């Protein structure tokens, strides 16, 4: 179970996320739990998605849209992920830290 | 497990939700987790239901009531529906994104 | 697993829940999940409680207190009631309108 | 499973939690899920406590802090007592309504 | 299961969590449930992490941001640490409390 972090910013308007290799020898995937403003946050709507390819085509799921003054924080309950994921900003300019667990799933044939 | 994403707006009061028949051969239903403001949401009341027949009536079950100055976003919890489903604007002019996901519980004769 | 919903109001300060006969014949219990503000709430404090008997007189369970101006939303986490039940308001003109279901527990003797 | 409530005000600044010892034949705590701001209470902070004995020592855990400005409510979670329990108000003047259950666990051998 | 309580304040903008080694007879953790203001807390933004090593180096994990305006409290869902931890305030005066319990899992060949 390792630890992550990252942060979607107007630099980082998309995001990249692959574990590497090796975790992948015992069945792996992304647990998110937290997302918070970052420093040089705006007060905009920052509008952060997970992307993955549905239909063949880029599928965007907005999961949260934060703002100073509105709700700058997220708690991201049961988001488990595939890598390869994107983490996108359709609006906003950042930074917007995200928190999460490189997990991998043990054998489990029962 | 497919990866569903709407919106309900003034000129989708009404949303339709049918899964295709395929995935009904794993016996199928809709999970769904978050919903947030559109780009285009005005400041006002924005009450989405889930409907369906009770009774051999429409029955419509207020969900949330979405304002970006009260609280524009809903983390809906538990809330699984069995497709066709209507998704419906008593009030409001939207857009409001609902985030869910077709999930298809395997068979469990345990 | 029938669906259930009802409102809290100056005319409906007390308001009573039975399941009808016939599904207590697999054991059933109201399992509660959301509750919103309705149309004609007014900007007050609107104390809902859950009531049932105790030591034999009317116990009554502050469970909600909608207002407007703080907070006129809740999401009933983890809430089963043993039909009859009252839905009271200390205070409060109302509607509040409480979502939940008719839930029946199949036979389980594991 | 007994239903509970109490309030900590400012002639309750210290609340004392003790079941009956009849529930002590089937071994008992104290399951908590909600806490509101009473009638009577002020715009200022209402340092709620769960109080038991650590080291020794007379042991305090501040559980939430209630204001009518910033957040009235609190829903605990997974909070769970073993009675003598105390509940402390180190500031604020109350009331403050504790919701929970006077729970009983069955034997469970397995 | 312990019980445990800390602040992070200005003078302790950096604490360090070590069980004794006694309970580490039986697999110990530490699990966090509620983060709360203090009294001395200023209104400004306080961020605090979770402390350990990752690659080699120091990593922090932003868990929260407390500040009075806006959220002074955290409620900590499905947090599990491996002592020694840190924790941390990268920006703050504090003091602000944490609150969990000293767990040992028990001996689980399952």
């Amino acid at each position: 179970s390792l630890i992550w972090g990252c942060e979607l910013n107007e630099q980082n308007k998309t995001f990249e996320f692959k574990v590497e290799d090796d975790e992948e020898k015992c069945e792996h995937q992304l647990a998110l739990r937290t997302v918070c403003l970052g420093d040089k946050a705006k007060d905009e709507f920052h509008i952060v998605e997970i992307v993955t390819q549905e239909e063949g085509a880029e599928k965007s799921v907005p999961i949260a849209t934060l703002k100073p003054s509105i709700l700058p924080m997220a708690t991201m309950v049961g988001i488990e992920l595939t890598p390869p994921v994107t983490f996108r900003l359709k609006a906003g300019s950042g930074p917007l830290y995200i928190s999460g667990q490189h997990v991998a799933m043990e054998e489990d044939y029962s």
